[PDB]
């Protein structure tokens, strides 16, 4: 997976959803009535509607990510080998990470609200259900002010504060951040020719400055290879221009199918790819199969509502058959 | 700024087109009896029908690319400082640049014949008008058994075998075909810790086969990383399962707007990709602010007519609003 | 600098010291009377004699690495920004980085000893001299049976097992040892063509394996290209082979003069090379413009006396005219 | 496998001679009278004296590599695969590779005069014996004002301009000089933060400049980095402070045993260094296992003999036993 954040005029959010296998992903908007139970905390009968994409698979809000209609958004990403989940811990807030979400993004409006709320978590080891155990997962937050990471590992729960705005896989983000020193180098302009003032070496290529750049599909390459392509990105302030622009930044670091083999020919590939507008409650996403944008407004629903409002994803090619 | 060639069940050929502006990009379908007049060389009053993406700024089809009705293709890519046109020489087929892909594509069904009309032909420095004076390109030509690399630089007029149906810019193919050879280890697969028996190295990420490969957008990288991806992807057989590979692997070397500066703040960045089935006739296509493929089948024209049928390119984001 | 064990038959320690300037650096055999005073602990009035490599601009011993009789090694690294020398804790054995290879070497015959030592220590803000302020360094620590790494940094005080018997400068040593896992491919041997089943690619050169190894004078490339030179290291048992096998260590990733300005036009590089044969007593150096290997051996010297030997050492060129 | 020029105030040839096995390596003197008998070629009777390094197997000089009398020197390196020797040609000067550094030593004071030499050349394919049938080789000449190369393939014979003044293995010279065009970004100082100045990157090592450099023992990689390595050396202009940079320089590629595997457990590495003084008629070189540089000087012999003076290598460790 990736994770980032953009700003043109308004602020998005949104991530390549990578996998083997593709769970019955649906795009379910959680209205503010639809009573969360919680295992180990207590309950918010209301809270903040959300839109995002989840596992179909449950009768309950299931996100790999989301945003609530107060521009906070959230994302889990696989962190395979780095996650622990603790036991449960007396005096903490006892929060699942299934349950995570809907528990940050249902009562926090701003990334400060939810590092308030950070201070006295336990992300505690209870699964969903006994079919559907939990996956080793970090996150991403972000809103239109600020990034934050979350990371619970044996070592405990550290928050990150992200100057980047982008996240990945493993291993932990201070490592991420620290191995961003050795690009420094790397430019969007053709460099000098630095090594020798003796020979006339030869710019037989545009794009030089960029030589250096990782194009592999592990997780430290990508975390390189998107942060440079989102901070270098430029595009005009129209949604659609800013979300073509979004969507080319995680274009950048998407897994090919054929690319990736995980073992017995199963391969790591880009099933979906989504871009948020904060301010707009908007989820826009395209899957592999897809080419097309398609938009979900979160402002079109009933939010008082008390069930979840669920949207099947639009998974096959959709041509404009011009002629 | 990248051409490939794609199997599936059907055979592909496509490209990104990538420059730092947009000169009224339209496609062209080239009916049989639109007469071609060509500057030193007999006429073609009768010949096959072309469907391509050609510059909108005259009144003959200025291709850009192209593939004809008998399932030849033909792709013209900046080839700067090192493409050399020659003066008029006696007793060889003069045909300029800007006439060379109606001259191959209007008489040859196959790359075969193109290689039989090629051994005569000298590429002569004649400009379509003073306006529209010659870009230095080479070509990249494919059939549904092979492709084929013609280059005229200084030394002369070679025509390559092209064993893995990609070409780039710079340099010459030779150099390209060369340096593929620095990259034999990598995998799809995780490698072994080869490093040293005597320490565990430990498998962090998903996709460590990859690493080396390289990610930024000059020639040479691009080349690498498109032929990387091309011959390691994975797809089903159906239309748009395989069209959906191909331009996934034409994303997988896009240029962002921004991260390629040429001077002036001006960017080169791919302004449009194609992908044509060449048993059906159909240039399918996408551009940087559209994500939506777009379809345009040549056999649905009469290609009997006699004069070009020219489409304007769909260049805004086509959304489907699902709520 | 880069410090390194090796085993042949005997072990071996020793290090390259990089630098701008060169300090009056002479051979120091500190025998077992000459009285240590510290400032905030104990003094040691008799110990393990200790042979090494000083500063010889103070009448104390200021070694950059040694060794003592018992076959314990120590070696002080440029560790600029990255350490943190603390105020003096009561309950703590307080001592000062400029005291410390006396401190260990002297009480300490194994690293299993130093480890129990190493419990109770604070490393201390306290100058030599006041002409002679604290330099910031980690340390490598080494017997015949294993390695250590010290580093105390604004986070505290970490003692490391050190698994590959490596060290260069910055950053954390955790760091280093992870940033190995992203070199498990590099080989000895020619690769397999993994890159594509379809396509012919030829090994038109020896060492291919280690294609992706990096060559640059930074911290982090020089330890993994001297964890990789060390760990696949091939020589015969004989003492001159084995240093010569260990200089060649050392040697390819030495610092040469101009490739490295660190301002003003003044250059790091490597001043001196050293290699410590643990059960003999003999320190071994060349020096940056003296190719021959120089021999030290502490156990010819009275290690009874109470007053520091002193050797010059051999920095002008000593050519064999043979024729 | 890496020959270098160099200036200081003399200017100096010299080479690393890497290869798996050692073939009684001799240092010899061809005085003047020593005949030259050619094989198809009129012989040499009389010509300029010569030293260097030979092949301790035969009664005439098989030279890897040696020096004129006059400041001309010529070096063989290994080009397996790209070689090409030919067919006698009636109206050339038909010389074997085996006479072809006697052939253009003997009578050539210059650069310039060997390319007048090698304008009729054509390297053909006769052994010196059936028991030492021939190398392939390819060749670097240079003498107090320039270099040149002499590469015999496929295609033909061609002469190049040496730019940069070092040479290696495969392949051909002008993809050699290709190649570093892709290294223009390198330094030797701190390069700038070009990635993005919206975040802070950390110079936390010296030596930054130099990230990209390849550091493994292939061809091509050990031409980069031998050429950044010559091209940005300082050093004094005394003799025994300019050979120690130029050793410095071969010693950044030298190939350590037991990092390339070329199969039956064998290994290629650095048998040899050299360092030739073109002004002074010396030859200086250091071995494996001898570290300290030998001098042999071709002027202290009675240059008006008639037979081959022949010096064994010292090839065993000379330490200084300092106390």
């Amino acid at each position: 997976a990736t994770a980032i954040t953009y700003v043109s005029k308004d602020h998005y959010f949104g991530r390549n959803f990578d996998y083997e296998i593709s769970y019955n992903e649906v795009v379910t908007i959680t209205p503010r009535n639809y009573k969360f139970s919680f295992r180990e905390v207590g309950n918010l009968d209301h809270h903040f509607a959300i839109i995002g994409i989840a596992a179909g698979i449950a009768d309950y809000p299931l996100y790999y990510d989301a945003i609530n209609e107060k521009g906070l958004g959230m994302a889990g990403l696989n962190f395979s080998g780095y996650a622990d989940y603790k036991k449960i811990e007396e005096g903490k807030e006892n929060v699942s990470p299934f349950e995570f979400i809907p528990w940050v993004l249902g009562q926090c409006s701003t990334v400060d609200e939810a590092k308030k709320l950070l201070k006295n978590l336990n992300l505690v080891n209870i699964n969903f259900s006994d079919e559907l155990p939990l996956s080793p997962l970090h996150w991403l937050l972000a809103d239109k002010e600020q990034s934050i990471v979350v990371e619970s590992t044996k070592e405990g729960l550290r928050v990150f504060d992200n100057p980047v705005g982008v996240l990945t896989n493993n291993p932990t983000f201070d490592y991420q951040l620290f191995n961003l020193n050795n690009y420094r180098v790397l430019s969007t302009r053709t460099p000098k020719n630095n090594f020798s003032d003796q020979i006339e070496l030869d710019i037989y290529s545009r794009g030089m400055g960029g030589i250096g750049l990782p194009g592999d599909l592990s997780s430290v390459s990508r975390f390189v290879k998107a942060t440079f392509t989102k901070l270098n990105s430029v595009s005009r302030s129209s949604e659609y221009e800013s979300i073509s622009q979004f969507f080319h930044i995680l274009s950048s670091v998407e897994q090919q199918k054929g690319l990736c083999d995980v073992g017995d020919e199963k391969y790591e590939y880009t099933i979906y790819s989504s871009c948020c507008n904060l301010e707009k409650g908007i989820y826009y996403y395209r899957t592999y199969d897809n080419s097309q944008i398609t938009a979900v407004d979160m402002n079109k629903e009933n939010l008082e509502k008390d069930s979840l409002i669920v949207y099947p994803m639009v998974e096959t090619q959709q041509i404009n058959y011009a002629n």
